[PDB]
DNA sequence: CCCGGTATGACAGCCGCG
DNA sequence: GCGGCTGTCATACC
């Protein structure tokens, strides 16, 4: 076993560093690491080290970091680059560990909890701490248990001990339903008091302290609340024994809203799971709570209890820590799918970074290029200031609102990565600049070829085609090294189905199975030797080659994410290798791409259609565009075709046959125009949308920029068993629009694109009919609660007030003085329902608390003074009139022509 | 620097307008 | 009384 890092931080002159050891022992150093930066020197001086420029650098050695530190600020002050890693924690992890990192997570101490705290105050606030913590699950990767740390008297209570019998029994029997999983795995201990449970805590977290630590808002709430808590009673001292290494920082996270602070435990990589989701997943989701998510991952959801969560450790302690444990464990579930904890520690080596810089696209990439940098004995650049200036983005194309009956849709695999090598974007690459025309005539190629000599973007900027780019190279790494582990990976796969067909017939022998590598495909020698083989030496080889697939997976995902990750970094202006001009000129030329291609895939369907002018690309975004297929389809006569799957088929081929290589050859006459390094856009075909054969319905429609919807019958090569709608920016997909109501514009749309006019007709008629029927909470929109106060004078509103925002205040009014009744919280989302006019009430509006009924003592008069009539048509109507007005067609029978019609009087 | 550019829509508030 | 704006706010997606 090889040695590998946990954490590494900074304090003073000096690192510290918890790793493992050859021996698998979990240990700490402290070590005077010396750094070394570089200058500029004369050519004169020898030495082996280069910056990107090919420049030579003297290498300057400092007895400490903070000399070097100091170094740099004097060389700031002279006005000269100081070269090097400014980083040195990054530095010390590149020397101590100059190798590929093999890991082993088992002796890795990753610990998720979660606490509980009794507040009839509301919200118990992180910075404060004024109320007692009553309850801590903390659960270990490495003892596999679920410490469970409970207060049994508290200001707000005396209670019973929890019970693990009545936890496991049915939730009709009274019990909690913990599962059986678990139930071996907990270990239970109460306290008398506050005090001798964070001692308890305090002690333990000394033992087995976390390497990561994670759990569902454990940076922003959890560990907040237990440092301030620990403070508050004991002192600072005590708290700071939260860090391994005693030093703890309070950071200000100051996002445009408000203001909040989190707290930095030095030693400790904190992998926070609401952040690793909303950063890994790429879902976007309505709500982003423990509850929602765990449903949608695990369906099963968080636990349930009666009344509310400030008064149930009073009315119901059992179900308060079976709730509590549940919590941790739902976290752990989903990590056991989604897996975000081995992917993060994958990439934190790999580019050999402290683990939570795994959120950071600048750290991981500034690593990545350090240390391939540093094996040539090339000298990174400084790290300048740059002044955010915005600068041209994606193109999209304004479609002709209309209905599209069939649609075809292709995609640029990688396109700003597919750039940058295509050109060979670097910041040392720069040759120098070319007159530039408008860009209408680099698409239309009208314009004079902008070099003979070098590579070139529609922006201006020419680049060297005899050097490889240090932006180039390192990216051609990462698409290189992932085709390799996805070539392992379908290895991997593929040498585990031929060990399914020995799980039928095997035989018994005293043998180990072979050593044989599952990356690469077996031989014929592997091959003879797979029927002789036992019963239990092949399920250990289809235990392997299932492992060496997971290895594969987890490692062509993280290239993946890395890919995606450049372009970010590239342009964002604390980047290291950031230059404007370079950023301009990938955005720049891929905006040519696209309108180039367009022209191109014009051109070719309407010399083979026979047709002249006709625009067949009606829409296109960043890196797809979007053609319709008609003519192609009339051209044949969709009569001639048997059934659906029939011109499917059909379009599939042309588009393979016929349309990818004419775009081929289309973008290889581009790349010989921008006279480029090497061509590398390339095209493939994603989409087939239109209505069943023989029906009424229209396809596909498009309202505006990104407000689309499509009836997709085959995506990517994949032919899909019954059409899948593909619906894109409408009302459907936003979380604002009423449950009932996302129901009804989805069918809709359904009715629209599959069966046609009278069908949408007959469904709008009766939805309008039974609108009054529906659930209040199904017809009632969300929103979020942003600035309450502000819009605020006196419990009424105010100059600019939003109509959500006016609901809230009518809300408050309603239940001014009564606590029983729930709060409306800053940031939280609310229901939103409007009011007939000579309400009770004060407004034309009322808003409560989002997933819960109104209270009682209102819920009658919001009931009895609900206005439908506006509900409907706000919610319902309007967005509906909007798709069908795109689409042309009538939803209601009997619509005069003439609305369609902007009209005089003026 | 632990994702903001390219987008559309709901609503408030203003301006002309016998 | 209502388009034609501008401004604030809300929420999509690569």
């Amino acid at each position: 076993m090889k040695e590998f890092y946990l954490t590494v931080e900074q304090i003073g002159d000096s690192i510290f560093e918890r790793y493992i050891d050859s021996n698998g022992r979990e240990r700490t150093r402290e070590v005077e690491y010396k750094p070394s930066l570089f200058a500029h020197c004369p050519e004169s001086q020898a030495t082996k080290y280069f910056d990107i420029y090919g420049k030579p650098c003297t290498r300057k050695l400092f007895a400490n970091m903070r000399d070097a530190s100091q170094w740099i600020k004097r060389m700031e002050d002279i006005g000269l680059e100081a070269l090097g890693m400014d980083d040195f924690k990054l530095a010390y992890l590149s020397d101590t560990y100059n190798y590929e990192i093999k890991y082993d997570h088992t002796k890795i101490r990753v610990a998720n909890f979660d606490i509980e705290v009794t507040s009839p105050d509301g919200f118990p606030e992180p910075s404060q701490a004024k109320h007692p913590i009553d309850a801590i699950t903390h659960y270990d990767s490495i003892d596999d248990r679920f410490y469970v740390f409970d207060l049994l008297n508290s200001p707000y209570g005396n209670v019973e001990e929890w019970s693990i019998e009545i936890a496991a029994k049915l939730q009709e029997q009274g019990g909690d339903e913990v599962p059986s999983e678990i139930i071996d795995k907990i270990i239970y201990m109460p306290f008398d008091n506050e005090k001798e449970l964070l001692m308890e805590y305090l002690n333990f977290w000394q033992q087995k302290t976390p390497v990561i630590l994670t759990g569902w808002n454990v940076e922003s709430f959890a560990i907040p609340y237990v440092y301030n808590r620990i403070k508050n009673i004991f002192g600072e001292s005590t708290a700071k024994r939260l860090s391994p290494h005693r030093k703890t920082r309070v950071k200000v996270i100051e996002n445009m809203y408000g203001s909040r602070e989190i707290i930095t435990l030095f030693g400790i990589s904190v992998l926070d799971y609401i952040d690793l989701y909303k950063k890994f997943s790429f879902t976007n989701q309505p709500s982003y709570s423990l509850d929602y998510i765990s449903e949608f991952e695990l369906n099963v959801g968080k636990l349930k209890y009666d009344g509310p969560i400030s008064k149930l450790r009073e009315s119901n302690h059992q179900r308060y820590i079976s709730y509590n444990i549940i919590a941790v464990y739902r976290v752990l579930q989903i990590d056991a799918k989604r897996q975000f904890i081995n992917l993060s520690l994958d990439m934190g080596y790999y580019a050999k970074i402290q683990i939570q810089s795994v959120f950071s696209p600048i750290k991981t990439w500034d690593a990545i290029i350090f240390n391939s940098l540093k094996e040539q004995n090339k000298v990174i650049p400084q790290g300048r200031s740059h002044p955010v200036q915005p600068y041209p983005g994606a193109f999209v194309k304004e479609p002709i609102p209309n209905r599209y009956k069939y649609v075809m849709s292709f995609d640029l695999t990688s396109l700003y990565p597919s750039i940058i090598r295509q050109v060979n974007i670097s910041p040392e690459t720069i040759a120098g600049t070319f007159k530039v025309a408008p860009l209408h005539d680099y698409i239309n190629a009208v314009a004079e070829r902008p070099s003979d000599v070098y590579s070139c973007s529609p922006n201006g900027m020419m680049y060297y085609k005899d050097r490889d780019g240090v932006v180039p190279t390192e990216i051609t790494k990462v698409f290189n090294q992932r085709k390799e582990h996805k070539g392992y990976m379908l290895a991997a796969q593929r040498n585990g189905e031929i060990i399914k067909e020995a799980l039928h017939n095997p035989n018994l022998s005293v043998d180990e199975p072979l050593d044989v590598d599952y990356r690469f495909d077996f031989s014929d020698e592997i091959k003879e030797k797979i029927k002789k083989l036992s019963a239990k030496s092949l399920n250990e080889m289809l235990f392997r080659a299932q492992r060496t697939e997971v290895a594969g997976m987890t490692a062509q995902i993280n290239r993946k994410l890395l890919i995606n990750s450049l372009y970010g970094a590239l342009g964002n202006v604390w980047f290291r290798y950031y230059d404007l001009r370079n950023a301009t000129a990938i955005t720049t030329f891929g905006q040519m791409a696209l309108q180039w291609i367009e022209r191109k895939v014009n051109e070719y369907l309407n010399e083979v259609c026979g047709t002249e002018g006709e625009a067949f690309v009606l829409y296109g975004d960043t890196d797809s565009i979007y053609v319709s297929a008609d003519k192609i389809i009339d051209k044949v006569g969709e009569s001639k075709f048997r059934d659906t799957n029939h011109w499917v088929d059909f379009l599939d081929k042309f588009a393979r046959e016929r349309m990818e290589p004419a775009i081929d050859r289309g973008f290889r006459e581009m790349c010989e125009y921008m006279n480029n390094k090497q061509h590398l856009m390339f095209m493939d075909r994603e989409a087939i949308a239109g209505p069943p054969l023989g029906s009424k319905g229209i396809g596909g429609f498009w309202t505006g920029k990104k407000r689309y919807a499509l009836n997709v019958w085959d995506m990517e090569g994949t032919r899909y068993a019954e059409p899948k709608l593909k619906i894109m920016g409408l009302e459907t997909q936003k979380s604002s629009t009423p449950k009932a109501v996302q129901k009804a514009l989805k069918e809709c749309i359904r009715r629209m694109l599959q069966e046609g006019e009278e069908s949408l007709q007959e469904y709008f008629k009766e939805f309008e009919k039974e609108f009054r029927q529906l659930n209040y909470i199904s017809i009632a929109s969300v929103s979020s609660a942003n600035n309450i106060a502000k819009y605020d004078v006196g419990g009424f509103p105010g100059p600019k007030c939003p109509f959500h925002i006016r609901g809230i205040l009518t809300y408050n009014r309603a239940i001014k003085g009564n606590i029983d009744a729930p709060q409306v919280v800053e940031g939280e989302k609310v229901y939103v329902l409007p009011l007939r006019e000579g309400n009770p009430f004060g407004d034309k509006c009322i808003a409560w608390p989002s997933g819960t009924e109104i209270t009682d003592l209102i819920k009658d008069d919001v009931l009895h003074w609900m206005d439908y009539t506006v509900l409907l048509e706000k919610t319902f109507i309007k967005p509906l009139e909007g798709f069908t007005s795109a689409a042309k067609l009538d939803y209601e029978k009997k619509a005069s022509l003439f609305d369609m019609f902007d009209f005089h009087h003026h």
